[PDB]
């Protein structure tokens, strides 16, 4: 479908956020215009991923940003559909880029599946510098291969999770965190008791990074 926006007025900035596996492009409205709040003049652009049909559940159609063909391993999915997927986001920050957004100013966020999407759409996919990139609660399936050039080291990254996600391990998820560090790249860490969910301590937390890089 198209994407839902959340404007703000004299734009200077984007976040482009991604949702769950098989969720709809309003699931993260509420943060949206909550941390609008604390950003004013930055745009929200929340993507909807495609309904395709998910190996791993049956074969049920539902949003999906790439087929995850089993629970294990981490690598069990469909590339293309990551790639694909991936091309829609590089898609929307050119846009942005177009209309004069600048790409330090420019963020990519996403939960569970979402984040990987992001994650490999910043030290993967797409080619220039961004101004930093949002991990809730997810895993990189495609970091195992990984030579970061000296320009995406400069992408600041955070990453956040529940220690009690029983959806996404946590491991998954410090693995992310740990491969980008270890290629010298700033990035954060936070976990919280909760399990695959948003809490409010955490969004203080994103709200608070934001704040210093936007």
């Amino acid at each position: 479908s198209e994407p839902l926006i959340l404007d703000a007025p004299n734009a200077d900035a984007c976040i482009i956020w991604l949702h769950g596996l098989g969720a709809d492009r309003t699931d993260f409205k509420p943060v949206a215009e909550a941390l609008q709040m604390v950003l004013p003049s930055t745009r929200f652009i929340l993507p909807q991923a495609p309904s395709q049909a998910v190996t791993v559940n049956g074969g049920w159609v539902m949003p999906s940003w790439y087929d995850i063909l089993a629970f294990s391993p981490a690598r069990a999915i469909d590339e293309d559909q990551l790639n694909a997927s991936a091309d829609q986001v590089i898609a929307l920050i050119d846009e942005q880029r177009a209309k004069g957004i600048a790409a330090e100013r420019i963020i990519l966020a996403g939960f569970s599946q979402g984040g990987a999407v992001v994650l490999h759409t910043a030290f993967r996919r797409y080619a220039q510098p961004l101004g930093g990139v949002l991990a809730l609660s997810t895993y990189a399936p495609t970091f195992d291969d990984l030579a970061l050039d000296e320009r995406h080291k400069r992408i600041p990254v955070l990453h956040l999770h529940g220690s009690q996600d029983d959806v996404v391990d946590p491991a998954l998820g410090r693995a992310a965190h740990d491969a980008l560090q270890a290629q010298g790249v700033e990035v954060g860490w936070h976990d919280y008791p909760m399990g695959h969910e948003v809490s409010l301590e955490e969004i203080h937390d994103i709200g608070a990074w934001l704040r210093k890089r936007l």
